[PDB]
């Protein structure tokens, strides 16, 4: 309260009033009966234990329901002292339910930032908050996370701190599902850096920023979950200087959703750019590109939806536009970009027909080709030929091959995608180029934004790539934690031995990335001119099946070819298209043309003209390496309800995320050592009362534990604090709880007593003053009707 001022307005969303707290922590609690429990419809709901079936349990509910569930379908409930704990990992009850429940409660109270160990959980508000408030920014400036409530700037500032304090580089790993809202955070983190440490005495700080809105036009789109979903991953290196002021940046893109460019689900839409451009805010563009304003003229981009109410395509177009400029692009390039982005639309309009009596493809017109050709700095003909009569090079020569209608339509689409991609890559590079300064760099802070392990009934190639990324990231953490943990027990002097927590995952990783592992078998077969998905499949089995544990054959319940056992769970993978997808087949004749375009930029993009998965790995390595020479800082973004409602949460939906997040695994690892750790004074005060009759701030706590019918095992002391297992501290409190009933109940009484004791002193005083009043009135009632008295009355005045 006193403290909070800086935020003031934000306060309510960060922390609660000092009594709201007090009124919550200091309330009645019955441990032995209060509990969390399993629940067929709702995941876990709370209840009170009624009876005990010897290994069955009957419980009442909170809503009113009675269920008899197993002994382990029943989970304890934290004392009220842990209501809306900033750090769930401080709880003495490391369960599945208690975690769900803590998040949930502080959300219904509009607190989106709650920590779970090292993590910084974040829940989508689905509404506006004064949190990103320009006052807060300062507030969180120069503060350890113990000096302030759970928030992202905490993480983000500490990084900075730590950056200069330890002289080590840092990282922030943001991760969550499609609708969790990471970009938002990422961006928000970024601003943070720029603000709190700017040297733009236009400027980096803007380019840095301006970056986003370009990438977003090209790599973002309306997903059925988000309205501005990130369809790619990213890694920025903010290179801080020596002083501590901004010096450079560095972007890198991973796994772009090439498919949007050509397709789109029914409730979704393609990249924004397209819709931006056809919006008509810059009419020249429309004529320049040779298109219309009606998207239904471009199949590639109107398969799903065209307009989104929450987005103003017109405004963005400029945003985008302007960003390009700031970004230092040449008009020409800025022209290539546009012109190139329209060609692609046109391609999807390119039509063909079967040559008569032949199964060959022949152009169905030179209307569109003409445009595509011109826009790319190509020749209509040359183009349509190459497309139709792909001139290959089998043997030591160049053999002209004929294609089918179906083959063309598909190749076209392949270039459309190919071109878009590349371009996107280029833009990034060009950005990076501007973001390159000469000034010295001493450290950087990496901000990684990528997707998290998502499980679908249908898991294809793309899923593997992402999952693999995450399973790595996870191990990355598990280790950092192992390293970290072990320092405490070393600092304190506890005697705890334990194996790296990462190790548990090495099994899965090796199976994927190692030489005779999935990828390899995948990338080898890609070399066999006559291999099949089926072929590949068998190779996969013959070599891993029965011999590898994490390797399994799918359990029918679409289809599946192989399941893997990732940390988050079992993923059923479908291998169909892989071979292809992995080959990135492109009509080289055409590429030829590009290579000699009049449109330099286009020419450039394709000068570098090996498998797909071959890089992904290389890039993913270059990354995980950059991640190592870093002090990892973790941020887990969460999505409350599919339905988009603030203050709400579906259970199992959040539960999911938690497992795949790492949150539930961090709790696990926590609960294996000595979770809760009490600082000695903090230990005295709160528990003295337990055997108060049994000094030093340390030796005391020691001495104290002398009493109690408690496991003298479950704890462990050390130089600054005691270590305790689970549900212990919970046990403590309980005893404590009883001890206050004693203390209070007795203190109440006297009061009560005393209270009335003063009433008697008043009653008594009053004794006569009443009478006086009593009798006095009565007189009058009698008198007022008496002649003599009325007389006296009229007369009483004439007197003196």
């Amino acid at each position: 309260d006193a403290e909070m001022a800086a935020f003031g307005e934000a306060a309510p969303y960060l922390r609660k009033s000092e009594k709201e707290r007090i009124e919550a922590q200091n309330k009645p609690f019955d441990a032995k009966s209060s509990v969390f429990v399993v629940h067929p419809k709702q995941s876990f709901v709370k209840g009170t234990i009624q009876s005990k079936e010897g290994g069955k349990v009957t419980v009442k509910t909170e809503g009113g329901e009675t269920l008899t569930v197993k002994e382990d379908q029943v989970f304890s409930m934290n004392p009220p002292k842990y209501d809306k704990i900033e750090d769930m990992a401080m709880m003495t009850h490391l369960h599945e339910p208690a975690v769900l429940y803590n998040l949930k409660e502080r959300y219904a109270a509009w607190m989106i930032y709650t920590y779970s160990g090292l993590f910084c959980v974040t829940v989508n508000p689905y509404k506006w908050l004064p949190v990103y408030n320009p006052k807060v920014v300062l507030a969180y400036r120069g503060k350890k996370r113990q000096e302030a409530p759970p928030h992202i700037f905490s993480i983000s500032d500490n990084a900075y701190q730590f950056m200069l304090t330890d002289r080590e580089n840092q990282s922030i790993l943001i991760t969550g599902e499609s609708g969790a809202g990471k970009t938002v955070n990422t961006k928000r983190v970024i601003q943070y850096f720029a603000t709190i440490a700017a040297s733009g005495e236009g400027t980096l700080e803007d380019q840095i920023i301006s970056a986003n809105p370009l990438l977003e036009a090209f790599g973002n789109a309306k997903t059925v979950r988000n309205d501005n979903s990130s369809r790619f991953g990213k890694f920025i290196r903010i290179h801080f200087g020596a002083t501590g002021k901004l010096a450079s940046a560095d972007i890198e893109t991973y796994l772009l959703e090439k498919s949007r460019v050509t397709f789109q689900l029914p409730a979704e839409r393609s990249y924004h750019i397209f819709y931006q451009i056809m919006s008509n805010k810059k009419p020249e563009l429309i004529d320049m590109l040779l298109i219309t304003t009606n998207p239904y003229d471009y199949h590639y981009v109107s398969e799903g939806e065209i307009t989104v109410p929450s987005i103003d395509d017109q405004e963005e177009l400029m945003a985008t536009d302007s960003a390009i400029d700031i970004l230092g692009f040449s008009a020409d390039e800025k022209t290539a970009i546009y012109k190139l982005t329209g060609a692609v639309m046109h391609y999807g309009n390119l039509k063909f027909k079967q040559k008569q009596r032949e199964e060959q493809a022949e152009p169905d017109g030179t209307e569109v080709a003409d445009k595509a050709a011109y826009l790319m700095g190509l020749n209509s003909a040359e183009l349509l030929k190459a497309l139709c009569y792909p001139r290959v090079g089998v043997g030591n020569e160049a053999v002209t091959k004929g294609e089918t209608v179906s083959e063309v339509h598909n190749s076209v689409g392949a270039l459309a995608k190919a071109v878009y991609e590349k371009m996107f890559l280029w833009m990034v590079i060009r950005i990076n180029q501007q973001l390159d300064t000469k000034q010295p760099r001493q450290y950087f802070i990496g901000v990684l934004d990528i997707a998290g392990f998502e499980i679908f009934d249908f898991n294809s190639f793309e899923q593997l790539c992402i999952n693999f990324t995450n399973e790595k990231l996870q191990q990355f953490f598990n280790h950092h934690m192992f390293v970290l943990e072990q320092e405490e027990y070393k600092k304190e002097g506890i005697e705890w031995e334990f194996i790296d927590f990462g190790m548990d995952l090495a099994a899965c990783i090796e199976l994927i990335e190692k030489p005779m592992g999935i990828f390899s078998i995948l990338e080898e077969e890609c070399m066999f001119p006559k291999a099949t998905d089926t072929s590949f499949k068998n190779k996969l089995y013959d070599e891993h099946l029965g011999k590898s544990n994490n390797f399994q054959k799918p359990k029918p319940a679409a289809e599946a070819h192989f399941s893997l056992v990732h940390y988050a769970g079992t993923v059923d993978y479908n291998i169909s298209g892989w071979l292809e997808k992995n080959k990135d087949p492109l009509n080289e004749t055409v590429i030829g043309l590009y290579q000699k375009s009049s449109v330099k930029t286009l020419a450039l993009l394709f000068a570098t003209y090996q498998t797909v998965s071959a890089l992904f790995r290389e890039n993913l390595n270059k990354l995980m390496a950059n991640l190592r020479s870093t002090h990892p800082h973790f941020v887990r973004c969460i999505i409350p309800n599919e339905t988009k409602t603030p203050g709400a949460m579906e259970h199992e939906l959040v539960l999911h995320q938690l497992r795949c997040n790492g949150v539930l695994e961090g709790i696990r690892i926590c609960r294996k050592g000595f979770p809760s750790r009490v600082l000695y004074a903090d230990f005295k005060q709160r528990y003295r009362v337990l055997n108060a009759s049994a000094m030093d701030s340390k030796k005391a706590s020691e001495k104290l534990l002398g009493g109690g019918d408690v496991d003298h095992t479950q704890y462990a002391f050390g130089h600054t604090k005691v270590f305790f297992k689970a549900g212990l501290l919970g046990l403590l409190e309980e005893m404590r709880d009883d001890k206050l009933a004693e203390i209070i109940t007795a203190t109440q009484a006297r009061c009560r007593g005393f209270l009335m004791r003063v009433e008697y002193r008043a009653m008594v005083e009053r004794r006569e003053s009443i009478f006086c009043i009593q009798y006095n009135v009565r007189s009058f009632m009698n008198v007022k009707h008496w002649p003599w008295m009325k007389l006296f009355f009229k007369i009483k005045p004439l007197l003196k």
